[PDB]
């Protein structure tokens, strides 16, 4: 397994969901960079992870509830087996880390996404190790109930730039946003 990321879209107030959604009207280029860095692969495997929170899996639509070409992990200590259209489960990230070098996962996969539940970002961030952090800046204020959180500025260096990722400021449905990636190694 090669590199531990997580990505996110927060809004201005660092809300990340209302409700069980977005808090913005749904941006589709925003989606499509969601999607191609989640799914494109490489080295140390083939097939990315992504591990997410129980709420945040019933958060995507059933349409395409299990990511498409990415091998799906939901966290929960509730739950007693992955819920329907969901891979792998795990009561804990420590655990769920564990699961990709045993045989069943280690060769399979390369990256590893965290995508989802505030619990796990924050956990994640706070993972020793090598880390980056995927995010996207959307610039605006927008009712939330769940949120980002705080990234430590004195451990996470904001790069000045990434391959394949735009530097400028985007806009969409006459929303601006903007993507970030910060880097820690802890
Ligand atoms: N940058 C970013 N943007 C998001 O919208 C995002 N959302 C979450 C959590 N919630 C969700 C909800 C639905 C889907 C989803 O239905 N994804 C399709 C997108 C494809 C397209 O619409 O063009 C996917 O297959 O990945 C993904 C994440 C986590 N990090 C994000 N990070």
């Amino acid at each position: 397994v090669g590199s531990l990321n997580c990505i996110v879209a927060v809004s201005q107030n660092m809300g990340i969901g209302k409700n069980g959604d977005l808090p913005w009207p749904p941006l589709r280029n925003e989606f499509r960079y969601f999607q191609r860095m989640t799914t494109t692969s490489s080295v140390e495997g083939k097939q990315n992870l992504v591990i997410m929170g129980k709420k945040t899996w019933f958060s995507i639509p059933e349409k395409n509830r299990p990511l498409k070409g990415r091998i799906n992990l939901v966290l929960s200590r509730e739950l007693k087996e992955p819920p329907q259209g969901a891979h792998f489960l795990s009561r804990s990230l420590d655990d769920a880390l564990k699961l990709t070098e045993q045989p069943e996962l280690a060769n399979k996969v390369d990256m590893v996404w965290i995508v989802g539940g505030s619990s796990v970002y924050k956990e994640a961030m706070n993972h020793p190790g090598h880390l980056k952090l995927f995010v996207t800046r959307i610039m605006q204020d927008f009712e939330s109930d769940t949120f980002f959180p705080e990234i430590d500025l004195e451990k996470y260096k904001l790069l000045p730039e990434y391959p394949g990722v735009l530097s400028d400021v985007q806009e969409e449905k006459g929303i601006k946003y903007k993507f970030e990636v910060y880097e820690k190694n802890d």
